[PDB]
């Protein structure tokens, strides 16, 4: 019925019924104008032929080694291109944000609730005669076929970058801290109001939860000492709330930021790490400010470990991630001379994008046990057992998988992956299609150019029948990789923006944050600058154990 | 005991603690170094020179009134110099926030924590011996002897730029959406969560409240007829909760946005107008969109209402406040191309700022009425008998009392007055010349600099005896004023930059916002381009009289 339910309105124009079946488009600073924001103006039609596909760009920053050798080691043109790498992403993003899963036009109900994830496109409107709009059946295929067909298992296929366990489980642990859905009121909720880095993870949400996980002296965390080894304190100790089964004894219930850390041992060994970390950086200051109180320490630490993750998260996790050979750097200045909004808001795609089930191992491999699913699940005495140096060498050993090239998806958590297409649905996404021309990226014209092979996209062809209704969430999974790599062009180039957005947005990498005194002074400022993956783990992990985001 | 306390450094650099007895200045980006960042680097004494003061500026633009008449109508000109005014104004801001009562340091807690007001400076230290940090007495003078010796009102003394009744009402109904002060846990505690123009004192603060003021048909407001005049619904029949005092009969417990509104008739009065404009204006939608639900009439209506409030603001009322010859101008595309962030956090001295007590008259004249305060105060039924018309013409004609000037400030509200000052002591607000400094201004070398005179200057001494030891709050009242004006340099050298920051920092003003559509379509985009006060009361009060913020 809604006339806007074609997605007329090209070139990111807004759509606006004039009437009952009389639509506008709205084409302002847009770059186009006419009846659908196609018609490009002068300067636009200029850009259009200098501006190089992704593909292009992807394949220079991963080739010419030796060029870009000569690049990293020059500060000036290092940092000219790191630069572009930030603005021309977050250009991507609407910032303030504008729609959810209940607005599919601008409200102040959608700019001021935080309780919402915010969405790169609107919701498909309720009376639109098909899923996607007006394209393909009434009804989208059937969840369990497509789970089924192109996305479970089959054999493990090992990522071609070499992703480890070290690697999946920072991926989990960090993201769990913006990604905490509000099942209560829906999957277009969240519960991480910060809606960003704010480590809520490991200090909490709420303040009395903070409290409650505090020592209150010398400014650090709770913790209990077990086998000589920090850990942290128990739910009996603190008296916070966290989702353990009744049958786990009481030292192993830990009390951590996330009430769900405790469901994997993996996401407990980085708790644990960045617990000690706290604690760390507590004593550093402490030692330049004797004159400082326990509140200050605590604060101060925390802003501390904000900035160690943002850095480690840029130059040794995307850095991996991204196959680049140009060295990434974090580096508030960049942007003091540029257009840019320090704020962001978690927007539900990104949620989507991030659900890496293929990422799971069939077994997780430690030390010299094989445990499965069911024996990994709420089992911290794993942790205790093996220890947290025995972790990090067997993680850093071990293998993922591979995310795009589809078939991959370990049939342990079929339950998980068949609930991202249908909360996908649940929450009105439109489809691949439209979503790639959101983020200025070519629509596919078939399935096989979709997934560059034939079997899997004449499954989808059947399952589809229309190329412009296939769904993001599936396509992401059965993507033509880059070659050797473990994403696709689409998971790339809409996550990329999403994520440096979020990074960079923090407050402490605004101008008036930016400074060695926010941190305490410089010795607080240099641990932000030279935190890295393998001095965390050096600097938490007993004997110091070699790690890192590839075996 | 904090070697911070004597606020050392200066030029905004960062004082922080490295031993019991020991500070360092964070001098980054400040354009000073040196150990208390005083030493001006190269690009900066330049500057120094370059930079007219800010009381050359408003000579400025409060003269050659035949130069302006001619820059007026030069869009490129206008649009120019109003550009200037915005970005200037908007780097005195720490955007994103950063102190506020209880962290002089930047935390995380203070970041994120909503609930707390803001702090352009940080509070003077639990453990300094002084309340100023190290200068004057163990204790300030009796806040009751600076309010009676200097702040209170012997004579009234009507505003020399002819400020009326509407102004001041509308100041009050205006800022009250974002002064929400919670008194549970402190005067440097807000309930605005929104901190800015949200529109919280007509749609409600929360969800629940909102949805209770609603009528859900064609996205409209509750209302009632009284006589065939539309005014509020009550509080029986919304059940949303106001504050009244238990003698007021439930028909008269009119129910809106905010629960204080009902204590001012003349706050009730702007309510009702504002009731009636967003009625209005959901008409003219479902005009435009009879295909539109009653969840997108009420929204985009909101949206509406708040550029219609943004521009009235800065085209009206800022401008008849400012004197300026200049045409204030509201438009958000000036800020496009330049460096801004859409984000805005509500300052305790911007609510300190605007604590305008001698903006309020002896009596309240409504036609041929006088009304004392005790007559006035939650009295709905004097707005029911003469109404809305009555009203507007009545508030047009009578003149406001001058601010700044110094004893103004009517006794029925002195015990407020007096909590204004003991309140930013609570809140450890630092010194008089400390926030001058902070926002470029040049510190007062004696009272007699400041008040311009000699009398009360000389209470002044005998009760603070150190200039650098004045509070803000009481200055901003007794300050010497511009030329014939209701202010001070310090009362608009502070509050125009938070006013502003919190105006444009709308996220509607943001370049994804400012768009037809957002709105409606160039129809409802309209209503917010064209809006004045005068046009507000023509369309919503009966008989359209002429108003106007100020007298003739
Ligand atoms: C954010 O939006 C949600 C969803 O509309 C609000 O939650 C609803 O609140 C109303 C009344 O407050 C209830 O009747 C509904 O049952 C709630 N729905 C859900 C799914 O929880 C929430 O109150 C809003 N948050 C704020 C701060 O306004
Ligand atoms: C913002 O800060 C205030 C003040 O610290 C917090 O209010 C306190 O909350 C704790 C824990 O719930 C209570 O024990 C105190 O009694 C409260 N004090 C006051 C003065 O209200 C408030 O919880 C914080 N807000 C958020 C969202 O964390
Ligand atoms: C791993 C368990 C999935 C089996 C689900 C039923 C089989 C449907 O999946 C079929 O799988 C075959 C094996 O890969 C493929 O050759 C076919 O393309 C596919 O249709
Ligand atoms: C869904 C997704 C997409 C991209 C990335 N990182 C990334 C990448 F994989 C390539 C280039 C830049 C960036 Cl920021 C990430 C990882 C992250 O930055 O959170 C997730
Ligand atoms: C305490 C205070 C200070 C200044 C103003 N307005 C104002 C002014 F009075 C002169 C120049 C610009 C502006 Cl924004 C105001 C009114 C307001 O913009 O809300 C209050
Ligand atoms: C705009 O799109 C509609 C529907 O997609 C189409 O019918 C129409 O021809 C288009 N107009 C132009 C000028 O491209
Ligand atoms: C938990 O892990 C231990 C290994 O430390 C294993 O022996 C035990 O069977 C596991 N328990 C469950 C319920 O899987
Ligand atoms: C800096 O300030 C301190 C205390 O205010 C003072 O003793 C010192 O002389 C100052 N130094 C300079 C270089 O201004
Ligand atoms: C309220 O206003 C009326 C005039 O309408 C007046 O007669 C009455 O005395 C007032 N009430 C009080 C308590 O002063």
């Amino acid at each position: 019925a809604n006339p806007c339910c074609s997605n007329p309105c090209q070139n990111r124009g807004e759509c606006m019924s004039t009437g009952f079946d009389q639509y506008k488009c709205d084409c302002t600073r847009t770059g186009f104008y006419g009846e659908n924001c196609t018609t490009p103006e002068f300067l636009t039609r200029i850009k259009l032929l200098l501006k190089p596909t992704p593909n292009t760009v992807h394949y220079i920053l991963t080739h010419f080694k030796g060029v870009w050798n000569i690049v990293n080691n020059i500060p000036f043109l290092r940092s000219l291109i790191m630069k572009y790498v930030l603005t021309s992403r977050s250009y991507l993003i609407d910032s303030p944000p504008t729609y959810n899963v209940h607005y599919g036009y601008k409200s102040w109900e959608a700019f001021s609730n935080l309780s919402y994830y915010t969405r790169a496109l609107p919701p498909v409107a309720d009376d639109c005669p098909t899923p996607m709009g007006v394209k393909g059946n009434k009804e989208l295929p059937d969840s369990k076929e497509v789970l089924e067909k192109v996305l479970l298992r089959r054999e493990f296929i090992p990522d071609p970058q070499g992703s480890n366990m070290m690697f999946a489980f920072f991926a989990q642990h960090f993201t769990h801290q913006f990604f905490k859905t509000d099942h209560k009121r829906g999957p277009g909720f969240t519960r991480g109001l910060g809606h960003g880095v704010d480590l809520n993870h490991i200090y909490g949400e709420t303040l009395d939860r903070q409290h409650k996980l505090r020592l209150f002296k010398d400014g650090k965390l709770k913790y209990q000492v077990i086998g000589g080894e920090v850990y942290p304190p128990t739910v009996k100790d603190t008296q916070v709330e966290m989702i353990y089964p009744p049958h786990i004894p009481e030292n192993l219930q830990f009390a951590v930021g996330q009430e769900v850390f405790g469901l994997v041992p993996g996401l407990m060994m980085y708790a644990t790490i960045w617990l000690r970390e706290h604690n760390r950086v507590c004593d550093i200051l402490k030692q330049e400010h004797p004159e400082w109180g326990d509140e200050q320490l605590f604060q101060t630490s925390r802003l501390i470990l904000i900035g160690e993750t943002i850095k480690i998260v840029i130059e040794d996790y995307v850095q991996h991630l991204s196959g680049y050979h140009f060295k990434l750097k974090f580096d508030p200045e960049l942007l003091f001379n540029q257009q840019f909004q320090y704020q962001n808001r978690i927007a539900s795609e990104f949620n989507t994008l991030y659900h890496w089930h293929p990422l799971l191992p069939d077994t997780f491999n430690i030390e010299d046990q094989e445990y499965s699913f069911k024996q990994f699940l709420y089992n911290n005495s794993i942790l205790l057992e093996h220890g947290l140096t025995q972790f990090v060498e067997s993680f850093t050993r071990q293998i993922a998988g591979r995310v795009a090239g589809g078939r991959n998806v370990p049939i342990a958590v079929q339950a998980v992956a068949k609930a991202s297409i249908d909360q996908s649905r649940e929450m009105k996404y439109q489809s691949l299609n439209e979503y790639r021309k959101r983020f200025s990226l070519k629509p596919y014209t078939s399935f096989e150019e979709l997934t560059g092979e034939k079997e899997m996209a004449a499954e989808l062809k059947a399952l589809y029948s229309d190329i412009d209704v296939m769904e993001l969430y599936p396509a992401l999974l059965v993507e033509k990789p880059r070659p050797d790599a473990i994403f696709g062009e689409t998971m790339v180039e809409l996550g990329a923006p999403f994520s440096l957005k979020g990074l960079m947005g923090n407050p402490i990498c605004s101008p008036q944050y930016w400074k060695p005194s926010t941190f305490g002074g410089e010795v607080g400022f240099k641990i932000i600058n030279t935190a890295s993956i393998q001095s965390l783990i050096c600097n938490n992990v007993k004997g110091c154990p070699f790690t890192s985001f590839n075996v």
